[PDB]
């Protein structure tokens, strides 16, 4: 008739998820910068050594991009197969 | 007019669908502001690293936008193809 | 009382909010900071300056999209709600 | 007699503008003020050639304050002419 | 007590008007910390240069601060004129 | 059941929330910055820490009114909510 | 029966307690951190003449520290002794 | 079912202690990786002062962390021992 | 119509997702920060490399901890609901 539970834990869901992305999003963006930063900068200063710098920047944002898609995969599960949908 | 529980569903999903593009443009504005920094900075420092700057800097800029754009395909899905509508 | 469009509504005025919002924190940061690299590159070589213009202009560029595809998002939401009943 | 749907669309309306207004000041506030630190700091290195930093200066404030009054006129577009409002 | 719509609008409004100082005051005082940055270290490197150095200081916190209490304005109106009161 | 004041009180809770939480936030990163300042200005000139204590509290000053001011809102949404039923 | 007031207030009382304490360790953990950094820097850079840093260290923690419990004793406010408790 | 006034206020409790954790790991994320930045700076300036720099280190880190547990301990009491419960 | 688990659950769906959010923001911009430390460290000195790894792996260490604990918190509001009727 009217609303059911699940119309309810489906919003929850939906707004959750939207949390878990915007963060990822707020963390990956503004973590890759400031490590890309570092790379521009040293990049510019030392360009002869510079290949020493693509490890510790490629493990950095591996660090700043497994937070993003682990939360990517935890917004799924919210959305997809909500915990709790009754 | 009755609530009906797609109403409260979608409501959702434009909440979860605002928190996601919130945080996309959150995470690519600063993270593209904080790279830019880095491109200006060096090229101020030394004019003719232009070409050789610009190299490191889209790689920051396209891992940034990928956040950014990765975000707008799933708001998209909250809003246009909402998992759980009833 | 209530009906479904109200409920909708609702939910498309927050997360209109919550894209504007979010969209003027990424670029009034992101733009300072941009501007805060040309001044201070100005100051350290004051005719450094028409080298500084390309790359200041495509760093706010790209700010600035990020503002304006959430301004035309938040617009879609307002003016023409994805599930409106 | 107890609700109507423009209660609920001028709260919803109320809390949007606010977001609107909320993430206006953040932008504005910390841009300014990250502006304004290369200002200070450049007018203190330089103090002879500063008058080139202003346009600069202007025209980083400009864009981050059109970010701040944008926002502001659609907070007041969403609480005095709410789109939507039954 | 039956609920009544402006219970509903003004519990959007105290959110609202919420919302407008909260992210007031995180511009606010990030911002003029921010600038206070740039003083102090001016100062610090050139200690005859604080004269020179308050002017652009206050620039940057005047556009600071305008960013507060303009909210703090919007916040006024949200609580003690709310727009779509009934 | 329910009555008007139940949530006009829940909404100025959340609101006094949102002000005081704001208001700690930018205190806290303001005054750290302000002393980040004050401290390396110190390192690097041992002595210069005379003439830096009044910058530093003009800049601590200006940061704790946004702090103090919210408060004072959050008390009035609170303890004197506008609206109340 | 079903609900009554003081479910609605204590649940606003709750999530008004959890965003007083949410902002208040943000601003404590990275201000307490910005304020680290500079004493770590200058202890490296002057280990002879660190005992000047560490007065102006403590101070500014001070007042970081203040804003988190000043934040933290509203929050028991909140919830333990709730204002506007029917 | 009916709903009952601990629905609400336990959904109150854990929105609350959800804002408080968030809020937790945001400050001690960035705080502890403020503090790091400092530390892998000063030990890449001079690689003797390992030692010298970890005691300041250390200090910043207990107090972002004490930030980040005394909020984890308030989030148990939030969702564990609800204040207010009925 | 609802039930109480229903909003219980919404609740924990919420909570959960401020925990995961916050947890991404602190272990992005924390990760972020202190590779920067690490890359500029090493252009500064390229063979320092060898000494910086010990702090690089202490501060993400401290870093990630935070978005681990969240984690388990959040599988704990979402899994096995603390208060669930
Ligand atoms: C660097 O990795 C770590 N360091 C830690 C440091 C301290 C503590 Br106390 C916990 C830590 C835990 C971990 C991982 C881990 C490894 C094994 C099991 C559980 C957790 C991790 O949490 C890292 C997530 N980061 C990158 C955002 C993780 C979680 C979930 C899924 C993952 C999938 C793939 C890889 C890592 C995954
Ligand atoms: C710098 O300006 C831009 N750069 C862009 C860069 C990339 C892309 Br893809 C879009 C861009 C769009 C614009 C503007 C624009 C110009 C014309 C039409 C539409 C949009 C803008 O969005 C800027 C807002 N900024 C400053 C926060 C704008 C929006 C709304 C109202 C405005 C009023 C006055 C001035 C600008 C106004
Ligand atoms: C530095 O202290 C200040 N500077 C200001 C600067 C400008 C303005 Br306009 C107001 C200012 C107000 C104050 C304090 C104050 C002193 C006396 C009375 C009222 C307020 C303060 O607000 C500081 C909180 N900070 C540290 C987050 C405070 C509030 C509440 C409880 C406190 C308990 C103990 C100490 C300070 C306490
Ligand atoms: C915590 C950061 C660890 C980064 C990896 C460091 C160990 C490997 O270091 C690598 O050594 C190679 C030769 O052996 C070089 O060609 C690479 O430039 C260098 O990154
Ligand atoms: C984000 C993608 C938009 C980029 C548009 C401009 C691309 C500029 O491209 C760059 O131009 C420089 C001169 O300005 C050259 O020196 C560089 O080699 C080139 O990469
Ligand atoms: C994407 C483009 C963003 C531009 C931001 C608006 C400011 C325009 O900036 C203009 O740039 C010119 C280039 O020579 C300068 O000479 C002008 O003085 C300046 O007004
Ligand atoms: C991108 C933001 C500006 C363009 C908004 C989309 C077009 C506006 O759409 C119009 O808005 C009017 C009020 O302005 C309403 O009264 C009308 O019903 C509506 O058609
Ligand atoms: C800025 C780019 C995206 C803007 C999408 C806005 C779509 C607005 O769409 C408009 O909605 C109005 C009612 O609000 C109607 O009167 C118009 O017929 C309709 O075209
Ligand atoms: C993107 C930033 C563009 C800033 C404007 C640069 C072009 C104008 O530059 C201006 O030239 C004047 C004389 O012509 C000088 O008196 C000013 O100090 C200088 O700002
Ligand atoms: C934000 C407004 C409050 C400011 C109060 C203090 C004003 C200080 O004013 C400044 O004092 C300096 C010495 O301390 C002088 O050298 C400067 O010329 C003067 O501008
Ligand atoms: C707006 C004022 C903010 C002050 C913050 C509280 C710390 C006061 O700081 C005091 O300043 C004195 C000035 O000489 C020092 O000599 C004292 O050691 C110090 O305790
Ligand atoms: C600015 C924050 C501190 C001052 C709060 C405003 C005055 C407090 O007001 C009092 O609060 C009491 C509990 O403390 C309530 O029991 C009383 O009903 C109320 O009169
Ligand atoms: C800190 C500056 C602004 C504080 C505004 C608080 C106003 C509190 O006002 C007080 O409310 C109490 C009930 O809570 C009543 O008992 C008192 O009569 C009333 O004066
Ligand atoms: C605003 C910052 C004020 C910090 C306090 C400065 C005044 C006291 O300064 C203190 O003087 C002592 C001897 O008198 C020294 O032993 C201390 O190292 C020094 O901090
Ligand atoms: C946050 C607590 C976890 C710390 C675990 C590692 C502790 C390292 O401890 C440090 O080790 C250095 C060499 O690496 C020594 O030079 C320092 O004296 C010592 O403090
Ligand atoms: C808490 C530990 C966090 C580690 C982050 C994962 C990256 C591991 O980094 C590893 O460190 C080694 C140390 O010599 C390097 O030699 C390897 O090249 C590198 O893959
Ligand atoms: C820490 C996050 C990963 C571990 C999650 C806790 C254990 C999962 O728990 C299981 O989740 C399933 C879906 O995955 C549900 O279908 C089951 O009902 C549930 O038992
Ligand atoms: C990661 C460390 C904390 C994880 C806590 C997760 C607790 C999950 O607990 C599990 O819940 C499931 C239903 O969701 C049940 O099927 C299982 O019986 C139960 O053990």
């Amino acid at each position: 008739m009217e609303l059911d539970p699940n119309a309810l834990i489906t919003a929850g869901a939906l707004i959750g998820g939207g949390l878990i992305m915007g963060g990822g999003a707020i963390g990956a963006g503004i973590g890759d910068g400031i490590a890309g930063n570092a790379l521009i900068s040293g990049i510019a200063r030392q360009p002869e050594a510079q290949g020493r710098l693509f490890t510790p920047f490629f493990i950095t944002v591996g660090l700043v991009e497994a937070a993003y898609f682990i939360n990517l995969a935890f917004m799924a599960l919210f959305v997809f197969a909500t915990p709790g949908l009754q």
